[PDB]
DNA sequence: ATCTGTACATGTACAGAT
DNA sequence: ATCTGTACATGTACAGAT
DNA sequence: ATCTGTACATGTACAGAT
DNA sequence: ATCTGTACATGTACAGAT
């Protein structure tokens, strides 16, 4: 039932086999064309990021995250505002310098600009770039061989240094993943990307947001209390099944209803990175219990909505659901679809 | 009871803090010599190994053990016989017997700068002990005025894939996971230069592998962490190889065993019963137990598999007699059956 | 002659297809 | 249950640069 | 190239709580 | 007796400086 539903959520080989090979060429031509010998961005460096490389892509390979990180030795930031996702920063990306003060707006131009200039030389495909979008740190692709395929190419700062000290708190795995996952994966960098909101406020378009989406990935890919969940040699669990269900849920729900424009897959994975994190054991993800599983998922993702509480799991202060990113009637309207579905069988499953 | 033998065995933080700082003065001294100077080791890097550095030492800090591993521009590798274990090794020009990277010749070179470095040492009371024939060793002998052993390990690095001889060894897959055991077999592999029974050939080394999966050995990653579960596996470690220690102090029937035997069938039995809560403190009577029932079948069968080397059997007629091997499972057998008499002393 | 940034070589987990 | 394409970590060969 | 600084794992040790 | 919290000690991976 929640098992047929997965079926039709499956991808298929040939559609993953065709997507993948059109997506490889044009990230692999433009990862090449940062590199010549004038562009700011030589030496930036390529992770393959999000849902499709986490095995948790759900209907159709349609898109596909990609960081291009560039390390930037000798970095100093400093906190915007106390509010512990977004700073400020303080050679070849001295053309993208107010004062001493990296501006992410000038660096994302011109990253974008090149982009442009290579996408229109690819003859192969039909490929061009999407108009930019406020908010986001992404130049997006739109790839129609045939069927339609996005790509966002994140430009990222890579450091390497000790994570900002708002992550201090965050990371809550100890109990789960254990600490000496915990201190592995905060020895590994950290990555900043533009935040790129067109809001009037000060420095507007020099601050960037602080992104785990590297750490995020081994998470998912090595998710279980036992070292052998979901291995060859060990048990199956359902933690990847009940995130593919609970996405599933959202984006039928976000097709119908502009009412839930606000709301993105993130809040849902910040959601399922909690009960992982309050249900540790691999036990607690048995498949013969899909039902029960994903039921508590929502009633935690309820809770959340009519609490206006979803801390952000790397960043325990900033708050996903707090009024001023979210109203109260937007939380009200998604906490009844979702009791609504829950009730009555899912019937937007079928649609 | 087996709790207060291990009170006993525990060691002590201050003599922990005086053992190393002693060693670690020597050990830095003795890596130094063999850099800034024009040695044909330049390059040399440190990796401790063995049951300090794996946190299963017991009785005293008396014991240490530190490879100086040199990373060596890919070689070619033959087996010797159908050991497993023991390689010759081709392509430092100065250590070739004809073509073959001589053990003996570059083990010689190595231990004759340990001795020269040693013998300048004026602040600590250190002697290069004797060489012993059958060992890949230079070990040094301090006196603290404790007595403290440092072996001084000779190793070749090797970042090729490791030789086909160890295909279905570390049988972690159950245990560990097939994750953990493909990163591991990603590591580098080592040689040192213990001989075959000659001369020329190298041995196989994993002491880099068997001291990661003592700090990671349980089947859940919180296994005998801050926010985990103590287990009693090294517990039952360190209970068994006293049991050999004491056994091997008072019989020289039994010279031809050694703790490493205690090691490796410690190693299968926590790939046979890999689950943290089949090693519960609650139930350490149990677990000593059946580890003896286990090393007793290993005796009584004649059969003890190198763990990353399946073929090489350390309990070969070859290598230990059946006397020796019978002598040992009375031996067992007896203080098993009379709770112990032997961890009194 | 050597050095090297770039890309191929090797090996296998994950999970879809049969 | 087996077979099989993709992703990806790490080793290594080498055209072009020095 | 080498070396120190940082962070926290693995331990010992012991009082107070359970 | 064990568990839990704090203090005190060593080992070790790796960034960044030199
Ligand atoms: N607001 C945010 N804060 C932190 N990280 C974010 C983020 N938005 C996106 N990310 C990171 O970037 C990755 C890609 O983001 P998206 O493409 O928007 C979604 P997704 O996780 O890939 O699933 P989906 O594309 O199937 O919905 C996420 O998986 C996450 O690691
Ligand atoms: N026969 C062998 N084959 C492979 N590796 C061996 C070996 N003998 C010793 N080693 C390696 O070298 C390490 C140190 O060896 P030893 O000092 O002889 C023993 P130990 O494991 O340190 O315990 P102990 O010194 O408390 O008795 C071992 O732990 C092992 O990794
Ligand atoms: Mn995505
Ligand atoms: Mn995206
Ligand atoms: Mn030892
Ligand atoms: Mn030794
Ligand atoms: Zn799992
Ligand atoms: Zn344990």
């Amino acid at each position: 039932k929640l098992k047929k539903v997965l079926d039709k959520l499956r991808l298929k080989r040939k559609d993953i086999s065709e997507a993948a090979e059109t997506v490889n060429k044009v990230v692999e031509r433009l990862l090449r064309r940062m590199q010549k010998r004038e562009s700011e961005f030589k030496g930036v460096e390529q992770l393959n990021t999000g849902s499709y490389y986490e095995h948790v892509k759900i209907s159709a390979p349609n898109e596909f995250d990609v960081m291009f990180k560039l390390e930037v030795p000798r970095i100093e930031l400093q906190e915007y505002y106390e509010t512990g996702a977004f700073y400020l920063v303080k050679n070849p990306l001295s053309h993208f310098l107010e004062g001493e003060v990296l501006s992410a707006t000038k660096m994302l131009s011109k990253f974008r600009k090149i982009i442009k200039e290579e996408v229109k030389e690819i003859k192969d495909i039909d490929v061009s770039v999407e108009k930019e979008k406020p908010g986001s740190p992404a130049v997006t692709l739109l790839i129609r061989n045939p069927e339609e395929i996005s790509v966002d190419i994140i430009l990222a700062l890579e450091s390497k240094g000790s994570w900002p000290i708002s992550t201090k708190e965050g990371l809550p795995i100890q109990g789960w993943l254990g600490t000496k996952v915990r201190t592995n994966l905060r020895r590994e960098p950290f990555y900043l990307v533009p935040k790129n909101a067109k809001d009037g406020n000060s420095f507007q378009g020099e601050t960037w947001r602080l992104s785990f989406s590297h750490t995020e990935k081994y998470i998912l890919n090595n998710h279980g209390i036992e070292k052998t969940c979901c291995e060859s040699s060990g048990a199956k669990c359902c933690r990847k099944e009940c995130l593919k269900l609970m996405k599933y849920l959202l984006e039928q729900l976000k097709k119908e209803f502009q009412e839930l424009d606000a709301f993105c897959s993130y809040h849902v994975k910040t959601a399922i990175f909690h009960m992982w994190t309050q249900d540790p054991q691999d036990s607690q993800w048995d498949p013969r219990n899909l039902s029960s599983c994903f039921d508590k998922l929502l009633a935690f993702f309820l809770e959340c909505l009519r609490t206006e509480k979803l801390d952000h799991y790397f960043i325990p202060k900033f708050n996903l659901f707090s009024q001023e990113l979210i109203d109260r009637k937007s939380k009200e309207f998604l906490s009844k679809k979702i009791e609504y579905e829950r009730n009555n069988g899912f019937p937007i499953f079928d649609k």
